[PDB]
């Protein structure tokens, strides 16, 4: 297992350009390709990034490129925030994967609200920080997500994508 | 694995009898002989229970032999109890083990007290059950035993006791 079918699983894969929930030009794994109403400005975007004339239409290879692109960038968007980084540095890499599909999620304003949580992460008190994860809003929202993530927080296997 | 080893490792075997912390003979797994002052009855009272002139000495056989009718008072106790039956009519073997453990080290009394961790074991919540039993003041007195059962309770395995 990886980050990317962790991701393709808890977020979807889609081939072909279509707007998010406020209406933006996305791709592959919740790419965010321009924030422009013009569609073909999301094109032009989508042909810079992968170097093909796409007419907004890509294969699975191209979107796992965009997407190793979206996790260097959230790598250095966490390592350049002093709530994130110190958490980050000090978790496994199956661990770190739970965080950037946290920030995938909600961004790393909203990674950075779960003070408690992230602190427990970094003194490697899996079962408490997992439990406290739980009572989040963010597991009332999304539960099937954040239990999975949850799980890979407290086990650090990908043991809740085996049959996924 | 079983309730034996179980409890063996939880609890503790002695083969020798001894005093427990309110001062009555003990022996094998927390087993109480009598509440008198005198060892001389406590070994009265075990040489009925194995039938041989013991001294107040037995063998691992002996006090699994104990154990077993000490189990089974206990699971008539559950059955007696109507704060105790549905959930350990509910649970499978393993589970019950769990709820079983928790009958020796603190009382029918004592388990019938966890009102909503048992309505979420009855409702197969697992994981919050288990949350919900780490915020005890049980877990705060006796973490690594209650640590063992909590896993029991959430996997419904004997993993905890794998390293024991």
């Amino acid at each position: 297992m990886n980050i990317f079918e962790m991701l393709r699983i808890d977020e979807g894969l889609r081939l072909k350009i279509y707007k998010d929930t406020e209406g933006y030009y996305t791709i592959g794994i919740g790419h965010l390709l321009t924030k422009s109403p013009s569609l073909n400005a999301a094109k032009s975007e989508l042909d810079k990034a992968i170097g093909r004339n796409t007419n907004g239409v890509i294969t699975k290879d191209e979107a796992e490129k965009l997407f190793n692109q979206d996790v260097d960038a959230a790598v250095r968007g966490i390592l350049r925030n002093a709530k994130l980084k110190p958490v980050y540095d000090s978790l496994d890499a199956v661990r770190r994967a739970a965080l950037i599909n946290m920030v995938f999620q909600m961004g790393e304003t909203g990674v950075a609200g779960f003070t408690n949580s992230l602190r427990m992460l970094q003194q490697k008190r899996w079962d408490e920080a997992a439990c406290n994860l739980a009572k989040s809003r963010w597991y009332n929202q999304t539960p099937n997500r954040a239990k999975r993530v949850i799980t890979t927080f407290r086990t650090g296997t990908w043991d809740a994508y085996k049959n996924l």
